[PDB]
DNA sequence: AGGTGAAATGCG
DNA sequence: TCGCATTATCACC
């Protein structure tokens, strides 16, 4: 494993699958991933709405919902090829999920702003399996106290590729204390399929 | 209450 | 292109 670490940083990057396996994956994933759309893939900032710049779908036990940015989502049962990552991933990390966010990015134009994961439905101290399948796109973590006009201290950003079949694990205090974003990547071509799997409350 | 801080856009 | 700081409104803490 890649042992990535800063300042309250605690996270881990590694292959998951082979090439044939992720290959084999990504294509289910095409095939049965129902993604959200119309009402359900927009949301406000700046009291400004937004179709997203992706396409998104949740996957989970029911009950539970997932809600940011002015747009809640109750998740969709379970599928068999879900349902198998989960398993894969909860037995190697040994931690436990009941819920997945998915974003397919299409090419390198479809991104995601800046923001944490710090919702009162999100486990405390729970950590987080982003699985990436298809094309590599640069994940970007940046520090709470470093953004803005002036910031409190500066610190290095921490840039990294998220390969075909991989895993990072964003453990915990990463998402009390570093944004995150996949930024716009023109010279990209080919789709990525991300999978973020957590805990989820009540 | 009383405080904070958040998708596209327009720079360098 | 890319990074990133702005937005001047409003849900959430």
């Amino acid at each position: 494993w890649r042992h990535i670490r800063a300042e309250g940083l605690d996270s881990s990057y590694t292959v998951l699958f082979g090439k044939a396996e992720a290959d084999e994956i990504f294509q289910e994933l095409e095939k049965e991933v129902e993604y959200f759309t119309g009402a359900l893939a927009r949301v406000q900032v700046f009291g400004k709405w937004h179709s997203v710049p992706r396409k998104q779908a949740t996957y989970g036990d029911a009950g539970l919902t997932y809600t940011f940015s002015g747009l809640t989502l109750s998740p969709k049962p379970w599928i068999p090829v879900l349902e198998r990552i989960r398993d894969h991933v909860s037995g190697v990390t040994g931690q436990t999920f009941n819920f997945v966010l998915i974003n397919r990015y299409k090419d390198g134009s479809d991104h995601i702003g800046e923001h944490r994961d710090d919702c009162r439905e999100l486990a405390p101290g729970s950590p987080i399996a982003s699985v990436s399948f298809g094309a590599s796109r640069d994940f970007v973590f940046r520090h709470k106290d470093s953004r803005g006009k002036s910031p409190s201290r500066r610190v290095a950003v921490v840039r990294l590729p998220l390969a075909h079949g991989s895993l990072l694990m964003m453990n915990h205090p990463t998402n009390t204390h570093w944004y995150h974003s996949l930024p716009v990547r023109k010279k990209v071509l080919a789709p990525r399929v991300n999978l973020t799997f957590r805990k989820i409350l009540l």
